[PDB]
């Protein structure tokens, strides 16, 4: 064995060591091939058929770029190939718990279908890391190139999920901090995952995007704070982190969080649920599991990949009868309409636990206007997404560290007033859509109706087209005009 | 209704008529988006996750773009926006009747399965027109539109396949010739579906492509030619055009027969066949039918997808254990071993007829060498590749039709030495690949002795690396050293 | 005469007119290769080498483009040719008036060498305009393809430098007022311009634009507004505007005024003054002008482009010597010394007339440390620059009209609320940038005191390396820390 | 003095060790910054706007890559820091001996104005660096990075132009061969300058480059060829490396030997010649040099740059009046004008002393048909121009170097028809294009028919336009028809 060379058409040619190579060439990774990185925003912006796949390649890749890089500029470091491996493998491996459409999966279904339970990404990828090294005898080939198993199956463990439980990590010591920045930067949200996919969904979304990477990595260094030693930036970088998490921010707003993606991604959902009790998923000595309850067993996990959609869309039997409709009504393109969207105000702040109340309010709405329909409560699908940079109120760039070229060494903090005065002043908001599930003429124009007033009655921003779709509602509200 | 607009990345904003947005949000037309462009490449460049269906909507575009051009730079050829339509709808349509991972089901597997059939995608594509437009109640809203549907429907399918059956077309007349050359041009192979592959393929590939569509179009204009009116491009944009199939040849070279992405396809052909007595697909009327057998039913062909794959690779029949073996064997990269590439030498030409005899012969040879495995005609596969400017032996320049700035009513031709001495000779070659089933050191050690003496034997041209794999062979032969 | 085709690596292919061709084809349209878009930013960006020129191009191109959809997608507007060749004109022709390193000129040099004149480009781009029609004879070939030119030329004028001088226009009517918002738009900035160099300039500086001026375009309407028709955009289009001008202040922050690339158009700025009574320029009847006074004759502004700098390098008169010097510097790079950058606070707001007076103050602070050199008032250069959205305080978005799909014809107004929380809450601040002219090392540690003591004394912000490069001042500051 | 970054549009970020900066930093290199890597190319494709300083850049950049990349690969090569920067520098430097307009310089200028001497680019850049070197005081600072003079500025200079005088190298040893190969490769021409002028000319010009330089970087390692270590490419990237020399020609076909590019080369050339007399530039010690004979010192080439088109264009002495009128007609587009282009046939090859007389031979030909006007020979021009694979009749594929990865440390050679017989049979032939410097209707006509006369008489090929231009002449031709 040595080492392969792939093409990637963002990245270019990708050196892989023959140990990565090992773990890519397993079913359980292998399986990123069948789950498309955007869901349903496949369904709008069709040049986004990339899965998780290419996606996780990329993410191995930057973070050996990041570590190399270090280790070039600083050999005192003592950044040996162990860690270099052990890095480019969380990288590698820390999109494995993705499920059917990414997520649509835990962020939607999961949370629906077994309420109880509290499940992500993050946890699956750790579990399905074990599953694919037990599964595959990689620990072998791991010692075989000077790994030592114990140390560093902890060390990649911590780097996707955190400390498995004062230092907290046990997989390397204080002097080698800067290595849990790379993968997963659970401090301030810059790390090699978020590189990968703002050029990988713009390249394929068709959209441009403001982040260089590669500059970022070039001014990189690694100095003191606080005892730990941690990747700072140079300060004249500190506009550039702005943008990055401003180009985040639009790539939600147009792509990810684009309305029709979203409503479909529901309407999978509502399929899946549905479809839950008689789809059987056979796992480990044969015994089996719904869709729900695959996240209990990797060996039924790994089978479960955007594939049901399809199953269910070419079923017959009559038990998914409900199910394989709702998909049907996808490819006809008869999805649920969009009504509007709106957002809170002031210090107005949703739970999760009044999510499933939303829709009653705005049935419950009485708005002034001849109306030839009414709708109930199960008419309206209401959706509460949100938005921030990372850090829900938190301004992420008040826990980066930076450095001057006059004192490389010494690490310093910038405020936001030291940037700019044209950076925002909030770093977290809500957006409400509001679609409804009657799609005729008439029952739309109602649900217009009832959703301007409920923006009225809660005080919630007007809605843009609001004096449009309900002008007999808007000039009730004094603030609106 | 009214139109929408598509972002894709190749392209950019796309608008479609509200006619063609009906075709497209139909089953027929979404089953693209669950077939790869690029079939087994996907498992050699990761960047090619790319599916038919965004393919489908450039070509469309395309043909809009050149049709448009034509009619605003000459209205004396009376374009109607009826003519707009159907040509746009017949560069939608042209890829419907592709089956799972694309070339691989009419290139490898169908041949394969049912010898006895003719069957191309162009063939599929028509019948699922007609399929399309019967389910869907298509015929009253392209009267809607202004289309006249007997005339109409016979005119798109004559553009995707040529004559149903002096002027041998029943959609339009001789007038209209040059609406022929647009979708699928069967004179000489420069159309729009070429452009928008070129351009979308290397997009994702990651490799850069030479050919300037736009560039093309603009230079584009009707001439009569021989009692037709023909497209003829400007005379400068001859060298452009030998370029392009030049371009159309590196690509073939470096991606769609690279030799990796071909085993594959052939492993996944294996598995198929071997799969095909025991899945059903469900076609109209409950009926049942295979994987080779769905291409005679629409509704089950609808059904036919990618999919298949993983559900043979998720089954748990003993009846697919074969199938599913095999590829499980491609997740776990335990590929059929690629022993070398040759062609045949001056005269020499290779029949379809003669492909089942090949490994035959292989085994055959007889390697003056120590060998302590000896292989057998089933552990050897030979892929026999025809690589050509689209016209067999023929120069496809030879049967374009040029225009010069000061008579731009006049067509002419331009021979080959007109243009220059640096072009090809030829204009079709065939390349000969041989793997062995057999993947162990010693097996491929002999594989290649019996590979480079079969060789010598047919008179082939002498393997790249035949000194290193078979340094005992290679000085028997005097023309290779 | 016919139509040319010019390959442009921004737009492609590019079709111009005759009568733009003629246009072209003149000395002072010619000029324009001779002046570089981003000046002094070329010694600092060396992808910028792009010129007036080619951006002129551009703009020309994409107001024909705007121009012919408006008009396909809305007849009633009745948009001639006439009036598109109007439009192409004006945007070809509105940098016509930059001079050598375009902003330098007439943004440093010409207020510093004539501050009694007031100058603009735009000013230069009418007179230049005027000129080319006619000592080239335009006027009979404008004739020719349909224009009238005392209408014509007005509305020409009007587009680039406004009212001329109740509509205010006399070149069209209210109509046809949207023309006016296509090549300058006067209301909010959003204009061709714009889009051209947002595009071009990251092309060749090596970064990333983030605006999709073709989305735009195809979004495009015409609605009334207060008895004026104008250019309105969709509803949901107002979060990439708000992107559109973030893209203009990154672009200004990272590259239009890079300190570096300031420095240089400061000291070519001061060789030009140096030189400006020795270097003459022969305008009309053998008149000869100063660098300074060739913005009286065209004939001789035609003649004054980059050209003058080399003309200064390459001297050998003694008279010169002093400014020859100064670009002899530029070469070795032996720059003046960027010390830091700061901004006032809160209120405070510094104006055109206190420029003068600051490097006095800087020079006057009073740090307690101990200096072996101590530096005058002309030791310092300080420059002060006013980012913000195009409107000093103003948000431009409240500025511009938009439409919803459910009522096309209906123009309605979007505030900053009705968008986000997330987006900036002023939209005009200044920075205040300090250099040194003296070079060495001891100078340069001096100059950092007196900076940050000056920073102090005034209540600005911290410059963000304050603790490393003046550790014993910064503590004094409670703000600060 | 520390290490600086550039930002490049073609290669992102490139770091620039301190030595390299200070050579930069001169009056030698800066020089580069005024002459147009394409000369009169950007007066046809605006986007090439490009200098030959970020070129050199670019070729510093990468011949760094290529030699830090086997230095990694392959320790057992023994390559120092001291190798790298040598080889660094010598790209960087070897474009500093360019004059105005690039080639149009020592292509076409030169030649004329000086016919006894023998001049180089490459020659003025050994010239010009040796200047460099000892006006800047180089040579302290590069022993101070661990440089040894004598040795590396030797190995430099051989780089750039061959041997200055059986191992016929001084600068470094046989061991070290490879070395060589990286800069400016006199065996087969494949070389880092090519790799940045295909994607820097493709970027401006906007068109593809088909050539991944970066591939072959990853895939190149050093064999022992004939007692020399060697670069040696994987065997699998032949077709790679054909098709890297099919872009150069279609470059040179497309852009670089553009008829109208090369007119106004020659336009430019003429106004020069017929300044050369007037024009005056100082040398060393206050010595004065013409345009022709700054070549013969340094000081004084150091001064000559694009620059001196517009001390023409703008001069006002009545002595350059003639000179003064060619460039003026260039800025009306009033060019000379285009005949037709044509090749010799079979065997017939012309020779640089004939070149003189081809302008005699077209106005001796006797077309038989009716002209008003009578030319001359001084009225056409005709431009041969030799289209090869970099080394006139051979075919560069066969001086390379490959290796199998079976056995990468074994050399091998591969032929033509081991690759493809889909390749050019001929690597070298001539283009001729005739040119007319009568402009009007009539004198054009006539000229057609003398240039189709004359190719008939000398049995060239048919014009592609033949028959258009000169309906009359064309048919007695036999060959032709
Ligand atoms: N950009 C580009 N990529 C290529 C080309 N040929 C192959 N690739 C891509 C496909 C894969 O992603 C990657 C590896 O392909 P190779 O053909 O280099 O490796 P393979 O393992 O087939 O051959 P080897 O094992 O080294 O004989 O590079 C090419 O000509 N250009
Ligand atoms: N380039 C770009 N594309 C976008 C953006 N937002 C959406 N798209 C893409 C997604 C689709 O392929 C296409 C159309 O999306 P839209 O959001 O304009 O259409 P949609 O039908 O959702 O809106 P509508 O039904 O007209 O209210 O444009 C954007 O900001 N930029
Ligand atoms: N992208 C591309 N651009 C080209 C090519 N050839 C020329 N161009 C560029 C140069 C100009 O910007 C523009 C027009 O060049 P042409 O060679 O088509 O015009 P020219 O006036 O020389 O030919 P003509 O008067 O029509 O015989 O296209 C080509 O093969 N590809
Ligand atoms: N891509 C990118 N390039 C930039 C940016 N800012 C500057 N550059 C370019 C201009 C130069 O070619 C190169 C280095 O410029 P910098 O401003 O980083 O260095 P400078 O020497 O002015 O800063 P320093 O001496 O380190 O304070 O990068 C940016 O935000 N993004």
């Amino acid at each position: 064995d040595t080492m392969k060379v792939i093409n990637d058409p963002i990245h270019g040619h990708i050196e892989l060591h023959p140990l990565l190579v090992r773990i890519i060439d397993t079913p359980q990774f292998q399986r990123l091939r069948y789950i498309k990185q955007l869901g349903g925003g496949y369904y709008v912006f069709p040049g986004a058929s990339h899965n998780r796949f290419e996606h996780s390649l990329g993410v191995g890749y930057l973070a050996g770029c990041l570590v190399h890089a270090l280790g070039e500029k600083q050999p005192e470091l003592q950044i040996s190939e162990r860690d270099v491996l052990c890095v480019q493998i969380a990288g590698l491996c820390r999109n494995l718990g993705h499920g059917p459409f990414s997520h649509m999966f835990d962020g939607r279904f999961i949370p629906l279908a077994r309420p109880e339970v509290k499940w992500t990404h993050e946890q699956g990828s750790v579990m399905m890391f074990e599953h694919l090294i037990n599964s595959n005898g990689i620990k072998p080939v791991m010692e075989q190139y000077g790994l030592i198993p114990e140390e560093d199956i902890c060390f990649i463990k911590e780097q996707i999920v955190g400390p498995l439980e004062l230092w907290p990590y046990k997989g390397r010591p204080e002097n080698k901090s800067f290595l849990y920045e790379i993968v997963s930067n659970k401090r301030n949200g810059i790390d090699v995952d978020k590189w990968d996919y703002f050029a990988r969904d713009c390249h394929h979304l068709g959209i441009q995007n403001n982040f260089d990477y590669k500059r970022f990595i070039k001014f990189a260094r690694v100095c003191e704070v606080d005892n730990e030693l941690r990747i700072c930036a140079r300060d004249k970088e500190v506009g550039n982190l702005y943008d990055m998490f401003h180009t985040r921010n639009s790539l939600h707003r147009r792509a990810y969080q684009h309305k029709v993606g979203n409503i479909i991604d529901t309407m999978i959902t509502d399929a899946f649920l549905k479809a839950d009790d008689y789809i059987e998923i056979t796992g480990a000595g044969g015994k089996k599991y719904r869709i729900s309850t695959a996240i209990d067993d990797m060996e039924a996990y790994t089978k479960l990949t955007d594939n049901i959609f399809l199953e269910i869309l070419y079923s017959t039997d009559p038990k998914l009868k409900d199910a394989r409709e709702i998909l049907k009504q996808i490819e006809y393109r008869n999805l649920f309409k969009y009504v509007g969207e709106t957002q809170p105000t002031g210090q107005i702040k949703i739970k999760r636990e009044d999510y499933e109340s939303l829709p009653k309010e705005v049935a419950s709405a009485k708005p002034k206007v001849l109306l030839d329909v009414k709708l109930k409560a199960e008419d309206f699908i209401v959706d509460v997404i949100n938005m921030d940079y990372g850090m829900q109120e938190k301004n992420p760039i008040d826990h980066v560290s930076f450095y001057c070229k006059t004192a490389p060494n010494r690490a310093i903090r910038i405020t936001k007033n030291q940037v700019s005065q044209l950076l925002p002043e909030k770093f977290a908001e809500q957006l409400i859509r509001v679609y409804c599930k009657k799609v005729d003429r008439k029952s739309l124009y109602a649900a217009r109706q009832y959703f301007v007033q409920w923006c009225a009655d809660r005080n919630f921003t007007k809605p843009q087209d609001g004096d449009v779709i309900a002008p007999l509602i808007t000039p009730q509200k004094k603030e609106w005009n």
